[PDB]
C-alpha cells in the first residue's frame, strides 16, 4: 500500500457522519483524495466536509437523505460523481439504525435491514458502475463477523450482512470473466471502538473493542490494494478462525 | 434416534412452493406418512392436482391456498388459515422460491428486490405467523437452501444474496430460541443440484455436474425436519459433502456462546 494510491482519487463514502464512516472520510481526506460523504444527519455531514477540508482533502461535499430511498440512493451517485469529476471507488459503510434485541415479530425491522443495508448498497452499485469501470475501481463493502458467522439479537441484521456476501461475492466472479475490471472488497469487522457500538453492547458483550481510526484505514488499505477481503477484530483466535478456507477450493472445483 | 416414518403422522405440516419440484414430492411422501398436510403455491389447478393425488397415497387432510408469497399479507394469513385448517401448526416447510433463470447480473434491481421478498422475507413473515402455533406443537421449522446458499457462484447473485440472507437470519433466531428455551428447531437445507424440470432447464447448457434425484432429495429434507436436525447436506458429490461443512464457524459461534 502507498497512500500516493489515493492522491488525486475520488471517493463516496455513505454513511459518513459518525463512527468507521468518518474516520474513512478524514483519512481520504488527509490522504489528499476527493470525498463526498452522506448520511440522512445534514448538520453533522457539514462538520465532517468542513473538517475533511481542513485534512487536506483535494475537495470535499456533502449530499443528505436516507438510503431507504432508492432513488435517492441513485441520484446520490450521479450528483456525487459530478460534485468530483467522476469516481474511483464506492464505499458502502451505511446501516440502518439497530441494537441488540431478541427477535419477536418485527418484521419493519428486517424488512428496513434488508431495505437500508443490502438493497441500497444493489442500488449504488448498480448506478455507480459506469464511473467505476472508467476508472478501473473499487467496490467497498463494509460487513461483519456477523455476516460470516451466526449471533443472537442480531437476526436482521445478520441477514443483511450474509445477504451482502452472497449478492457481491457472485458479483465478482460474474466481473471476472466479464472482463469488468471492478474490484470488490468484504470488509468482516469486529466490534469496534464507535459510540453507537459501545452504547449498543451495554455490558451486554466481553469483547475487546478495536480502535476506530485504525479499522477506518484497514477498510481503506484493502479496497485500495483490490482485495477480496479484509478481516479486522482485536481478538487473535478470530482473525484466525474467522476464515473459510474450504469456501476458496469448493469454489474452486465448481468453477 | 433413528429416522422412522412414524414420526410424522399426527403431524400438520405446511409446504410451501409444493405445485412443483421438490415441494410436490415433499408434500407427496409426507401423505404416504399420513400427516395432515397443508400446500401454497400461486397457480391453482396444478395445486388440486396435489391435494388430489395427496389422498391416493394416504393423507390424514389435503388442503391448499393459493397465492403469490410477493404479498406479505397473504403470507400472514396463508398460516393463519391454515392452522385454523388443521387446528394447529406442527411443522413449517419453506421452500418457495421466484423464478431465478440464470444470467449476469446487469441493473435488474426489480429482479433482485423479488428475490429477496419472496425468496427470504416471506419465510420470516410466515415463520412469524407460524410461531405461537409451532411454539406450542414444538414445532420444526425447515428453510431449503442451497450450495450457492453457503458459497459463492456467478449467474445467480440475487438468488444467492436470498439463500446466504435465510442462514444469517435463522442461525440467529436457533441461537436466540436455544437462549429462550424456545423448543422449536430449525433445520437448514443445503442442497445441489436436483433434477427438477426448473433446474433442469433453467441450467441445461450451463451448470455441468449430477442431478441428484427430486424424489430422493425431498424425503432427505423431511428426515431432517423430522429429526429436528440443525442441517441437512444433500448433493450428488462425495467433495461437496466433504467441503461444505465449516467447523471454523462452529468453533467460532461457541467460544463466543460465552
Ligand atoms: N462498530 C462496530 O462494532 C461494527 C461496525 N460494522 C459496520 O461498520 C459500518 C459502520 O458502523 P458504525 O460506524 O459502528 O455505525 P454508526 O452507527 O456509527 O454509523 C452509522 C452511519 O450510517 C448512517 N445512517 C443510519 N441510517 C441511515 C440511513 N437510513 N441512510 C443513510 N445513512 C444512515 C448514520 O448517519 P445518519 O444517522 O446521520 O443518517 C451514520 O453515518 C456498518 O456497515 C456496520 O455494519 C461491522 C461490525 C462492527
Ligand atoms: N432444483 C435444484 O437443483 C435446487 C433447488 N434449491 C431450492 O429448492 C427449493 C425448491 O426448488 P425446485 O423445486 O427446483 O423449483 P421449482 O421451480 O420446481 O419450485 C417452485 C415452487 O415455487 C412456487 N412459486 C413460484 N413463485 C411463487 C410465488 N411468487 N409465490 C408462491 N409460490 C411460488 C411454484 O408454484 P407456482 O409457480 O405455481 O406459483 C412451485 O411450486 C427452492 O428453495 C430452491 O432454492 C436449491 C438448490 C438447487
Ligand atoms: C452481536 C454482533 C457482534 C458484532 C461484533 S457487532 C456487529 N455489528 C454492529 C451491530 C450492532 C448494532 C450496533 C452498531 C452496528 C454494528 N457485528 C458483529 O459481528
Ligand atoms: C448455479 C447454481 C448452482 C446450484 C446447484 S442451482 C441452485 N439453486 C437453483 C437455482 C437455479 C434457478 C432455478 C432452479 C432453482 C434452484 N443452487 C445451487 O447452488
Amino acid at each position: 500500500f502507498r497512500p500516493e494510491m489515493l492522491q488525486g482519487k475520488k471517493v463516496i463514502v455513505t454513511g459518513a457522519s459518525k463512527g468507521i464512516g468518518r474516520e474513512m472520510a478524514y483519512h481520504l481526506a488527509k490522504m489528499g483524495a476527493h470525498v463526498v460523504v452522506t448520511a440522512r444527519s445534514k448538520e453533522t455531514l457539514q462538520k465532517v466536509v468542513s473538517h475533511c477540508l481542513e485534512l487536506g482533502a483535494a475537495s470535499a461535499h456533502y449530499i443528505a437523505g436516507t438510503m431507504e430511498d432508492m432513488t435517492f440512493a441513485e441520484q446520490f451517485v450521479a450528483q456525487a460523481g459530478k460534485l468530483m469529476g467522476g469516481l474511483d471507488m464506492l464505499i458502502l459503510n451505511h446501516i440502518t439504525n439497530t441494537s441488540l434485541n431478541l427477535f419477536h415479530d418485527d418484521i419493519h425491522h428486517v424488512r428496513k435491514s434488508m431495505e437500508v443495508n443490502f438493497l441500497s448498497y444493489v442500488v449504488l452499485t448498480v448506478a455507480a458502475l459506469p464511473m467505476l469501470k472508467q476508472s478501473n475501481g473499487s467496490i467497498v463493502v463494509v460487513s461483519s463477523l456477523a455476516g460470516k458467522v451466526a449471533y443472537p439479537m442480531v437476526a436482521a441484521y445478520s441477514a443483511s450482512k450474509f445477504a451482502l456476501d452472497g449478492f457481491f461475492s457472485s458479483i465478482r466472479k460474474e466481473y471476472s470473466v466479464s472482463r469488468v475490471n471492478v474490484s470488490i472488497t468484504l470488509c468482516v469487522l469486529g466490534l469496534i471502538d464507535t459510540e453507537t457500538a459501545m452504547k449498543a453492547v451495554s455490558g451486554i458483550v466481553h469483547m475487546q473493542a478495536a480502535p476506530k481510526e485504525e479499522c477506518a484505514l484497514e477498510i481503506i488499505k484493502g479496497g485500495a490494494l483490490r482485495q477480496e477481503e479484509v478481516y479486522y477484530d482485536s481478538s487473535l483466535w478470530t482473525t484466525l478462525l474467522i476464515r473459510n478456507p474450504s469456501r476458496k477450493i469448493l469454489e474452486f472445483l465448481y468453477s
